């Protein structure tokens, strides 16, 4: 009873619980079977290591426009999906997936990002989170920002919804048609009245979607997958899941040409108290860093709340240097990194020892941390700072520190741009 | 709002927002208004008190206390060779100056991927219901700093535990003769609510007094720090329990002569189904690292067990290397993560598609995944592996790789370590 698998066949002859079905994959050679759940159109089957076609998804160059179910039914309001191919959603047969690490940065247009642990194209940086915290905005933020500046191949989004509530529908259906970010993206509803099997096939197709678009086309396409936590609880539950989830994150990367690429990021809160589980080991994903939402920032008023240095990307030095985003990049991260975990410190021995008993050096850093949640991470719900906004902001507080004690910004780096030698 | 909270030995009863004038470690004064009163001990920022004081000592080796009160072991309460302020007023002993030289805490999934270094915050994230204290004790009772001629303590500090674990704590610490280089504060989750947040500044100074003042590489392991917030909540507008917060990890780093240390290994869980607020944002005690013990691997019958991917250790590159440990550390880390980051991702391909239909490349680095969890995670808890047995069995299960091809480590290491001898 161990074995993983849950792969989704289409429903075309009625079927019942666990009756075997021995039956596909997209090339014409098939084994296993057995059913486990089902709805009105498709069948969730799992398997072990009659028939019978793997769910496919239309697909098509004009996707993009389209808004879409779990199942991918023109939730727009337009006409249907007219499909150029028709390719097997559950973990494909393409394997698109060119043997190459991730390479060169995003700009998701946001500093506590792109700054200072940037997004690197075929990565998966998943939005650490929790209940409350605006990380669905922040979300949708970016989902408008993001751009490869300089790539020669063009851009893509595909935001995905796994079963929210049916108000907040029409919250990010409207988010984007009027920004026009819609006129980029592929869109993947799903409500929590919708059929729950339709919540575990929303991020299949999504991930599909991305692959077509990035391997057929030259594309770089970008895959948020808010709310995952739904995605376990949708999962009638646990175990025995852990490789479950592992179809999911494996479908990530550049693809083969290295002309275009799969980037992921999914966002995994934690409500309070949890049902049957509490969920869950979601550190499957986490293998290249994470994000951190946090409630301290949120709770002083500042958006995006993201707390920089308990985040981390781990990739970060595969799109950042020359002739990517600029030279200093990773040298006046270093000192941010640094002087706001150092300055977060002296918050401490201002509430052991008073405001006072605290050097003038001190005083800097403490102001720094200061400075640095004020202009740095706080930003409004629009501007898409460039990279080139983004550093030169953080030179811009950088000069309320002194200098021999920036032992992390090489004065290679001081001497060309430092707010006191052009 | 600054308000240097300081905790006060009480004598007679006093009421709440009283003005009271206290005298330091350091005989002065303070800005004394009363936030609470408990035990033996109140809470400020025959009339008007002094001030509770840890009384520090050599011989605070090999004895068990708690707080309030103090022995647990009878029991002749400690005599002083110095009294001193437990917030951290004392000394004060910090040097600033980077975590260098590296702690054997005799467990791999640390030692050899997330090295420990003197100096650390180093928190282990981990959830309700998993056995983390269990693995507090090992690095507990193993713990030690091979090469250096400066003597290694530790200190142990529970806080809200149950009679049981506190039973099976002592018990541990007398059976192994571990007891002899180590302090051991624990505070019982029915003691006075400021017997608890007590707790951690007792522990920290008693660590400070010994790292400086007698020149030792002293390891502070605090379990567990929700509950410290837990109860930091209840006791005691503004949303201020940062800071507090902050008092704490701060209280880290190499000290003033560079013959001690005072590194930091706290540990912070996710709150199971049981409790009311179950998040909170103890954020700010992340910037150094983490070490992620993941739920999936525990069900998985596996001890330990801690994931590394989401697993690190910023400051990794600091305590690694020849003669601190040897050349080919970082070599065979950077090469099991990979093997292992891979192995994970084709769990996910293995299910989508079938083991007999990927690579023969693929099917050894799944193998490797299997060797990594059943080999290196997995420990005994009485077992004590040098770094030459962690990187010993690290190049066993790298035999299984595909010599002839993978490497990003080939120059000199492959060559000399590894069976291949002509």
């Amino acid at each position: 009873q161990i074995a993983g698998p849950l792969i989704f066949v289409e429903k075309t002859e009625p079927v019942g619980y666990n009756e075997i079905v021995n039956i596909k994959m997209g090339d014409g050679t098939v084994r296993r079977g057995q059913v486990l759940d089902s709805s009105a159109d498709i069948v969730v089957v799992q398997v072990f290591e009659f028939t019978g076609e793997t769910l496919k998804l239309p697909a098509s160059v004009d996707l993009l426009g389209r808004i879409l179910s779990g199942s991918g039914e023109p939730r727009d309001g337009g006409p249907r999906i007219v499909p150029d191919q028709l390719l097997d959603i559950n973990g494909a047969a393409m394997n698109p997936y060119a043997r190459l690490p991730p390479k060169d940065f995003i700009q998701t247009g946001i500093s506590t990002i792109d700054g200072t642990n940037t997004l690197v194209r075929g990565q998966k940086l998943p939005i650490f989170s929790a209940s409350g915290l605006p990380h669905n905005e922040i979300a949708l933020q970016i989902a408008r920002q993001a751009s490869v500046p300089g790539s020669e191949s063009a851009f893509a989004v595909v935001f995905a919804a796994m079963g929210i509530t049916n108000e907040e529908a029409q919250y990010f259906m409207s988010d984007f048609e009027k920004t026009g970010a819609l006129e980029r993206a592929v869109v993947f509803l799903n409500l929590a009245d919708d059929p729950a099997v339709e919540r575990i096939v929303t991020p299949r197709m999504a991930l599909t979607a991305a692959e077509y678009l990035a391997y057929e086309h030259g594309m770089h396409v970008l895959v948020i997958l808010t709310d995952i936590t739904n995605y376990a609880e949708a999962l009638r539950q646990m175990g025995a899941m852990y490789t479950d989830l592992a179809t999911l994150y494996e479908r990530a990367g550049i693809v083969k040409g290295a002309k275009g690429s799969v980037t992921q990021i999914p966002i995994l809160s934690m409500p309070g108290d949890d049902i049957t589980h509490p969920i869950p080991d979601l550190s499957g994903y986490i293998t290249e860093g994470q994000i951190v939402v946090a409630r301290e920032l949120h709770r002083k008023g500042i958006y995006p709340p993201i707390n920089v240095l308990p985040s981390l990307s781990r990739l970060m030095n595969s799109g950042i240097g020359a002739g990517k985003t600029r030279e200093d990049h990773k040298a006046v991260s270093d000192q941010m990194y640094a002087g706001y975990a150092e300055g977060r410190d002296l918050r401490g021995l201002v509430a052991i020892v008073g405001k006072e008993a605290l050097s003038e050096r001190d005083t800097k850093f403490l102001e720094f941390a200061d400075l640095f949640e004020d202009k740095f991470v706080r930003q409004g719900w629009n501007e898409n700072r460039t990279i080139e906004d983004t550093l030169e902001i953080g030179w811009q507080i950088l000069t309320h520190l002194p200098e021999n004690q920036l032992g992390r910004i090489d004065n290679k780096y001081i001497q060309k741009y430092h707010p006191a030698h052009r």
